[PDB]
């Protein structure tokens, strides 16, 4: 019951309505001063910064699915208590708030840790959620792959980085996969043809670094063999960002990869806040869910009792959704419609019946149903409740049914891949522009790509214009299925972004478009601070960012870095030829992080600068320092500021979000 895979972390659940945050530690105690020592569940209040412990680590007991943390302080009932109802899950999960009184506090937790067979357990998994400062919940548990991995986008054809989110990669029951050669325990697998190396393992949980960005770090450390990483400990730092109209969705992209210190930006909807829904219904609402189909008697074998459940209706003393009968025939109501509560809470469907007859103790009976998704449940889809424990006369049940399976995506990307080949239509996108729409040859056929129509001649602000689903690689081309329908075929025409879609076919519609946007993406280089993508139509030019008497200053804990774009830096201690320079804030000792130059690299929306001159290190290898600046497209960032990436002591990577990297330039 004190499952190991959950110990050594302090978890968090939130009473979204009463404005309360609970900290849970199922093995030790919360590290906090303010709710004393050996508090296993520490309640605290956002109104009234008042931190009251509501479960002690020593006073711990289990009964069936429930783990119980009792206290000695009194409430009256009599003493304050916290329970967690455990269900087997597909990932490590997070405890969710169910309900509380002034005595009891109830949580539920779907986790692999409560599964009895160890096949469902990852070699190593870490918490995969954060709370922001509005207590809104960012949870990446849906991105976690139980089998396989995600290929990270990179320009190099000979090597591929594969990652999983918050756990290692499961290579099993897929022997044909190229991942098979990857050593076990790896969250981040580098393959070079036929070798497979471990460049990162799960360590700590998801962090929130600067109000909005989720950061996860894989490390290796205890391995040794810096084969081709020349002295550096391999590492992977993923940065998860919530899509905008400043920055729309992407696949995971490799923004840096020197010295086996890999950096990954990944813009995906699963990074945005999770909404906590509620109602006094059997229906909720991102997307809908309806539990009225199950009102169809349901019964569950209890301790020495039977439970009778009629959820959502009476099926025809009464007014009692759940009734308890001792197997002797005296009966008690365990919950009624006088307040029933249906919660969808970060993927968890939970139903409480708050009525109930008062028991011999001071408690008024209560019933909690945790619905689980099962398409092939039984009772042709409706399934059947299972009694899973009782505490202070609250009775818990778990209920597989197909009518709990409502798990909708819509992280629609405007690209497509085919092995390592990637395609991206972002150049066609016209977004609330001074630009017009596209017009092929309403009123006139007006088209936009992975975006609503613009009101330039005005069509229909959302005749029928669809505008959902991601594009796919059809018969040698890219197909875009606009669904209510319009099928758009886009054909690679190197160099041409100027031309428009065409006629072809009049409730079905078909357009054909020859565009450089339909060409496979590839890496290009340029000089004089410009880079020309010839298969696409255009060039990027970062020269406006070039300072004349340089210095973009970048302050960290111990260092100030001074860098310029495509020209040298010019401040007090630095050598006048470096494009990047490190000054220690206590000592003013200075390192040269590489000579400036104006050769731009460009691949799939990332522009790169590499300074390579650089003060040597203290070793036989002659190894001079180097600097990487990755420029990333942020439409409304403007010129933007550089940002140092924390790595080891000998890697100098900067990220720079700027409009000048976005597909509006020369
Ligand atoms: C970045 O800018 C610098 C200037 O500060 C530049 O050095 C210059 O390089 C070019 C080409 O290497 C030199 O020659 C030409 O200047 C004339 C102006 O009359 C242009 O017509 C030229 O265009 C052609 O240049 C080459 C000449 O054969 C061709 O190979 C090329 O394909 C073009 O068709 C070019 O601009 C120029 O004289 C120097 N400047 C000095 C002072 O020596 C540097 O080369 C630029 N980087 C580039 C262009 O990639």
């Amino acid at each position: 019951a004190p499952f190991p895979e959950l110990c050594s972390y302090t978890w968090e659940a939130v009473d979204t309505k009463n404005n309360v945050l609970y900290k849970i530690n199922i093995c030790g105690s919360v590290d906090i001063v303010q709710c004393g020592p050996s508090s296993a569940v520490c309640m605290h209040d956002l109104k009234t910064r008042t931190y009251h412990s509501v479960g002690d680590s020593v006073l711990r007991s289990a009964t069936r699915s429930l783990l119980e943390f009792n206290t000695t302080v009194s409430c009256d009932n009599h003493r304050v208590q916290s329970s967690i109802a455990f269900l087997c899950g597909k990932t490590l999960g997070t405890p969710e708030f169910v309900t509380a009184t002034e005595c009891v506090h109830y949580f539920e937790w779907r986790t692999t840790a409560a599964c009895k067979k160890d096949i469902f357990k990852a070699n190593k998994e870490v918490p995969c959620y954060v709370f922001d400062e509005e207590l809104r919940k960012h949870d990446l548990n849906p991105l976690i792959k139980l089998s396989g991995a995600y290929l990270v986008d990179d320009s190099d054809p000979d090597t591929s980085l594969f990652i999983n989110v918050c756990r290692d990669i499961d290579t099993l029951r897929d022997p044909g996969s190229q991942l098979r050669a990857c050593p076990p325990g790896t969250a981040a697998c580098l393959v070079r043809g036929h070798q497979a190396f471990d460049v990162g393992q799960p360590r700590d949980g998801l962090k929130l670094v600067r109000k909005d960005r989720l950061v996860l770090s894989y490390v290796r450390e205890e391995a040794g063999k810096l084969d081709f990483c020349d002295g550096h400990s391999p590492a992977v730092t993923i940065t998860f960002v919530c899509p905008s109209e400043r920055r729309e969705g992407t696949i995971p992209k490799l923004t840096a990869k020197s010295n086996c210190r890999y950096e990954i930006e990944w813009i995906t909807e699963y990074a945005c806040h999770r909404d906590y829904l509620e109602s006094k219904t059997c229906s909720l609402s991102d997307v809908s869910i309806d539990l009225t189909p199950l009102a169809q008697s349901y019964i569950s074998d209890g301790k020495e009792y039977l439970f009778y459940l009629n959820v959502c209706g009476e099926t025809e003393k009464k007014q009692a959704a759940v009734c308890q009968v001792k197997k002797t025939s005296q009966v008690k109501a365990a919950g009624r419609y006088h307040n029933q509560t249906l919660r969808y809470s970060d993927g968890d469907l939970t139903l409480i019946y708050f009525g109930g007859d008062e028991c011999s103790s001071g408690f008024q009976r209560m019933s909690v149903i945790n619905f689980e998704c099962n398409k092939t449940a039984g009772n042709d889809g409706k399934g059947t409740p299972v009694f899973t424990g009782e505490v202070d006369c609250t009775y818990f049940f778990t209920w597989d049914t197909e009518y709990a399976c409502v798990k909708e995506k819509e992280d629609l990307l405007c690209g497509a891949t085919d092995g390592k080949k990637r395609y991206d239509l972002s150049a066609l996108v016209r977004h609330a522009e001074p630009e017009q729409n596209w017009e092929a040859v309403k009123k006139h056929f007006f088209i936009n790509i992975c975006h609503r129509v613009l009101q330039e001649g005005k069509a229909r602000g959302c005749n029928l214009g669809k505008f959902i689903s991601s594009p796919m690689k059809e018969k040698g081309n890219i197909q875009l299925s606009y669904s209510d329908k319009t099928n758009i075929t886009l054909v690679c025409k190197p160099g041409d972004l100027e031309s428009a879609p065409v006629l072809r076919t009049s409730c079905f519609y078909e357009f054909e478009w020859h565009t450089a946007a339909a060409c496979v993406l590839s890496k290009t280089e340029g000089e004089n601070c410009t880079v020309f993508d010839s298969q696409a139509g255009f060039s990027f030019d970062l020269s406006p960012l070039t300072k004349k008497n340089g210095a973009y200053k970048v302050e960290t804990k111990k260092y100030d870095f001074y860098i310029n774009v495509c020209g040298p830096v010019s401040v007090s201690p630095c050598q006048p030829d470096s494009g990047a320079c490190q000054v220690a804030k206590s000592d003013e000792k200075t390192w040269n992080l590489g000579l400036s130059n104006a050769k731009l690299s460009y691949y799939d929306g990332m522009i790169q600068l590499n300074y390579r001159g650089g003060t040597p290190y203290n070793n036989e290898r002659h190894t001079p320092r180097a600097t990487l600046i990755t420029f990333l497209c942020d439409r409304d960032a403007g010129v933007g500021f550089p940002e140092y990436q924390e790595e080891d002591n000998s890697t100098y990577n900067f990220r720079w979000y700027t409009s000048y990297a976005c597909p509006e330039e020369a």
